[PDB]
């Protein structure tokens, strides 16, 4: 019917709409468009809004879609590189009272509708009203905060909805490094007791690693069944609400880090007939979790587990089954009137997978299996079994056919594949620009030669520098894509700069430097200079920093001169500082303490400091900060091995007054390192389960380890 190519023609076709009529957007770009479509369609005659050719109609800029009435259909659309001017990209409503009932969004795409500020949050699809369908859609590259798809329950109209979120493709989602990165959320805490009755089936979750919750269930009566979780970090949690059915879900961890399974909280839940391979998650992110609750709980906390069944689940090569997880003064109530029956746990990665944080008499264990090699503290309900896991006709590591016939599982096979989900026209091309994957450039020694090479380089390229040659910068050496700046063999070229900062890693940029020498002889007489620094504007694309075999000297023109400053609103998936030497620096080596909100936002996911020497550093070698009490993220994970510190942290300018400072770090491993006439190593351990193993550390002429509390393991700590 009526084809349109502008906002006027479109709103005319909306005003003049009736059951059966189809409004078509013509192939081409639609920038800054706030699409509103109202109308009462019919079961036999539905009011449609479609693309002329699915994939050729593209919506960018400050654009969105709002719709209300009955039997509305949205199909073929694309929403690429832009942002909604409201809180939702696609909305199943037009006002608080006008919601869409019996409507459908299908064969539609949302690719990078992320706001430029990585800190801003918004919902990409917000479902309202009753009996709507959301299927065969691809939603990729969410680089800001908020839920990819949410089911709203703010009013009786949207409650007991019976929505179906089917065959959708949830593309990779980088780590937020803060709370608020769920892929699917059904309801909120304010309306948790109400039944939503939603069904989320046949969806594929591909590396959706936002935070520790891939699905946050926050209402009663929903069914999260037949889904695939390919290498996803975090868990499917029964966050709030009762009577949830979680079955037929395959979780392919492939031994990838921080991969979790299912977390039971609250009442009358049924987690049965799920498959789980190689899940490495622990505590609230275990492969199977049954939490401890808060008795007579406030809605935003945890209801004690009652009347629940975790049965007939296959757990192959996974490390943790957490019973009573989260137990403390707050969560004092252990599961009751529940059961754990006929489970097949086969894995040699952890031979004591069960971690029982409280008494588990409330649970009825019976008919379970655990490989001969592994032990369980649970005296009854468990039977010994040979560790026989063979790759079946579908490529999945399946156990023996007798054990499957005993529990009634059937053929171990995916309920859906990456090829059956999402939009048919849109490709699932990986956004993986690897380091050293491009053309190699040769940089002649001189003034602004590294600057020019960078400016015209491509993503993944390698800039090779002249061994022993002097390089000077007079302009910022900007890094807008992955880049390697190295020199081969063993003659360090000497880089100096007349700007406050040498290299700025900008949005989309990732940097690895090898065999380089940085020196401050040309650095200006300003406080706050740095060798490497992040953008200075929010970076919604995660970065990486690898510093290998580097010399840094004389950063002393003025005070507060750093090696690295990671600005707020920037986030590294990986920071590595290896085989390097640092001398005479008036600031700090790594300033990763700039997140000032105190609500779980931190600057680095993985931090490795190894094989390094530091001499005459007026501030810290490293200061890592994740303030507050948030339990939604895998916090900063730090490793500090084989290092020497000499005259570090003795200055009066840094506020911690430490050589190494750790606040809110969730996995801290310090070993084989020595302190000499430096400032003490400081800890500030926060909530959650912070793993801290300090071993074989020498501390000559240095005041002993500072700490807020003693929740850390310290061995072989030699004073002097």
């Amino acid at each position: 019917m009526a084809l349109v190519e502008n906002i006027k023609q479109f709103n005319d076709a909306v005003s003049s709409v009736k059951p059966g009529d189809e409004i078509v957007l013509a192939n081409g770009s639609w920038n800054d468009v706030e699409l509103v479509l109202k109308g009462k369609g019919l079961p036999d005659k539905p009011i449609t809004l479609k693309a002329q050719t699915p994939g050729k109609v593209i919506i960018t800029g400050q654009s969105n879609l709002a719709f209300s009435g009955e039997y509305i259909v949205i199909s073929g659309l694309v929403f690429k590189d832009g942002a909604t001017p409201t809180g939702e990209v696609i909305s199943f409503r037009t006002s608080n009272e006008d919601v869409a009932n019996h409507s459908r969004v299908t064969n539609t795409v949302i690719d990078n509708f992320s706001t430029d500020l990585r800190q801003m949050s918004d919902l990409w699809v917000a479902m309202y009203g009753k009996h709507n369908r959301l299927d065969h859609n691809s939603l990729v590259n969410k680089r800001n905060r908020g839920v990819t798809v949410a089911v709203r329950m703010n009013s009786e109209a949207s409650r007991k909805n019976h929505h179906i979120i089917e065959y959708n493709y949830f593309g990779p989602r980088q780590i937020l490094g803060a709370n608020g990165g769920e892929t699917l959320r059904i309801g909120t805490s304010h309306f948790s007791r109400e039944y939503s009755n939603t069904t989320a089936q046949y969806n594929y979750f591909d590396r959706t690693n936002g935070e520790h919750e891939i699905i946050s269930n926050k209402s009663s009566g929903n069914s999260l069944i037949k889904n695939v979780f390919f290498e996803t970090q975090g868990t499917l949690t029964m966050r709030h609400g009762h009577f949830t059915k979680v079955e037929g879900n395959y979780f392919l961890g492939n031994r990838k880090p921080n991969t979790g399974g299912i977390r039971i909280i609250n009442e009358s839940q049924t987690v049965s007939n799920n498959y789980m391979y190689g899940l490495t998650g622990k505590r609230l992110r275990g492969a199977l979790v049954i939490m401890n609750g808060v008795p007579n709980s406030p809605p935003n906390r945890y209801d004690p587990v009652i009347d629940s069944a975790m049965n007939n689940n296959i757990v192959i090569d996974s490390d943790h089954i957490e019973l009573g997880a989260g137990a403390d003064a707050e969560r004092s109530a252990a599961p009751s009137t529940s059961e754990f029956k006929g489970n097949i746990i086969l894995g040699k990665s952890n031979l004591e997978p069960f971690t029982l944080y409280d008494d588990m008499s409330g649970i009825n264990f019976e008919g379970n299996y655990l490989n001969d090699e592994a032990s369980t503290p649970i005296k009854t309900g468990f039977a010994s079994t040979p560790y026989s896991v063979t790759t079946n006709q579908y490529g999945l590591k399946s156990p023996d056919k007798a054990l499957l016939d005993e529990i009634g599982f059937g053929e171990v096979k995916l309920p859906v594949t990456k090829e059956e989900v999402g939009a048919d026209f849109y490709p699932k091309n990986e956004a993986l620009v690897a380091f050293q994957s491009g053309k190699t450039i040769h940089v002649k020694a001189g003034t602004d030669t590294l600057t020019s090479a960078l400016a015209t380089s491509q993503g993944g390229d390698v800039l090779v520098l002249e061994n022993g040659a002097d390089y000077l910068l007079t302009k910022f050496a900007e890094v807008h894509h992955p880049v390697t700046i190295m020199a081969k063999a063993g003659k360090k070229p000497v880089i100096r700069s007349q700007k406050p900062n040498f290299i700025n890693i900008e949005n989309g940029g990732a940097l690895e430097v090898e065999n380089l020498w940085f020196d401050g002889a040309e650095s200006p007489d300003y406080k706050g200079n740095t060798i490497i620094g992040t953008s200075g504007y929010s970076m919604n694309i995660n970065y990486n920093l690898s510093v290998r075999n580097v010399k840094v000297t004389d950063l002393d023109v003025n005070g507060y001169f750093y090696f690295f400053k990671a600005n707020a609103g920037t986030f590294a998936d990986s920071i590595e500082i290896i085989d390097s030497e640092f001398s005479n620096i008036t600031g700090a080596i790594l300033q990763l303490n700039r997140e000032v909100d105190d609500l779980g936002v931190y600057s680095v996911e993985n931090l490795v400091i190894s094989g390094n020497t530091f001499t005459n550093v007026k501030e810290e070698v490293v200061t890592v900060y994740r303030g507050g009490t948030d339990e939604s993220t895998f916090g900063p994970m730090v490793s500090v091995t084989n290092n020497t510190l000499t005259n570090v942290g003795k200055g009066s300018t840094h506020r911690s007054g430490a050589s190494m400072y750790f606040h809110g770090v969730q996995k801290l491993n310090i070993s084989e390192t020595k302190w000499d006439n430096s400032a003490p190593l400081e800890l500030f351990l926060t909530n959650g389960g912070p793993i801290t193993v300090i071993d074989n550390v020498e501390m000559k002429n240095t005041d002993k380890i500072r700490a807020n509390n003693d929740e850390y393991e310290s061995s072989n700590v030699t004073y002097d």
